[PDB]
């Protein structure tokens, strides 16, 4: 329940494709294989994008350095049906108009190869004030090494009272607006060269609403 | 040397003939109360501004510290009038000659920057960072005295290693703003989330990237 801060350098995953720079920020609409979820029982969060967490350090609510948290009990990262990682901390923001943003600090205990049939990128037109989703011009695949930590994010509309954990099992589709937030640098190309600080919880408890 | 600022970015509500007044805008040309942060002959042209809300400071060791003293001899000016102090300075030497500068400015007077030619950020499907584009009209900002603002500038500039760079030129279109700590200040911010940026209480840049 207490707020703990994660300071880390985001690092864009290098995707497997036949196009463009391999290191580019991509999101997943439809998976063809090793579909990425973070779930508790039947309830699942559909993972829409991933960045590597590099040089992480943790702080208490009072900004004293603390040790790595224990995994949140009973919540797991799965590729397909296989459990592939623990979850150290959870970030969830209940935004305007049922917008829900979830970020899991995932510590991989096994490798995974998520393959994306329909991809998504974030775009911004001259009349958008936030990033907005658009369709890839092709699919791709990710390679998630075991032992590495990843921030696995999800964006969608969901219901829930305040302090109720929300579940976004939906596909991410185009023209969905991702409201500015702490994790917004993880949606642009990140070259492991600057730190961000995000508030998290060692439980499945959301942050105070519209944040 | 390094000081951390934790704060909530807050998008300025501009006065214009368009859409929501609270939208993230950048300035290409000022018609009046032109925004610069300068020291002697050297000036940085201020390209965008956000209000700093709920600021707190941390040591390099993440112990809370007090508000730093103003950096001596550097001032924020609207036109020729000095209108603010500089508490901290953020500068990143990016790819090629890309320079990103952010000043923590505490206004000691009001200011009304008058922008004839505007700039917005773009992102196409094969852009991986925000890029600048020309707005379709101008606007004005209102900077209240006593309020804190982050005043940012983006451009290519010269300087050998560890030397503070000056970007005095107008910001133009098709300029790539590389991802960094201050990138949330380019999107709509509603005073409802915190970011942490590294700064210095001197005119000294961060380690080159
Ligand atoms: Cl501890
Ligand atoms: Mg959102």
């Amino acid at each position: 329940e207490d707020t703990i801060y994660l300071r880390f350098k985001p690092d864009t995953l290098s995707v497997v494709s036949n196009f463009q720079p391999a290191k580019r920020p991509m999101l997943a609409k439809t998976y063809s294989g090793d579909t990425l979820t973070v779930g508790q029982g039947n309830n699942k969060t559909a993972i829409h994008t991933v960045v590597r967490i590099s040089d992480p350090t943790w702080f208490s609510a009072d900004w004293d350095p603390i040790s790595t948290p224990q995994p949140i009990a009973e919540i797991y990262c799965k590729a397909g049906t296989t459990t592939v990682g623990d979850i150290l901390a959870a970030y969830q923001v209940h935004g305007l108009g049922n917008h829900t943003t979830t970020a899991y600090v995932v510590r991989m205990t096994a490798g995974a190869n998520p393959q994306v049939s329909a991809g998504i990128v974030t775009n911004k037109g001259t009349n958008d004030y936030d990033l907005k989703t658009a369709n890839s011009n092709a699919g791709f695949s990710w390679n998630l090494g075991s032992g590495t930590w990843y921030l696995m994010m999800s964006f969608g509309d969901a219901l829930g009272s305040l302090g109720t954990w929300r579940w976004t099992p939906n596909e991410l589709s185009a023209n969905y607006t991702i409201y500015n937030c702490e994790i917004i640098p993880c949606l642009l190309l990140a070259n492991d060269d600057f730190h961000i600080v995000i508030p998290t919880k060692n439980a499945l408890v959301p942050l105070v609403a519209r944040e």
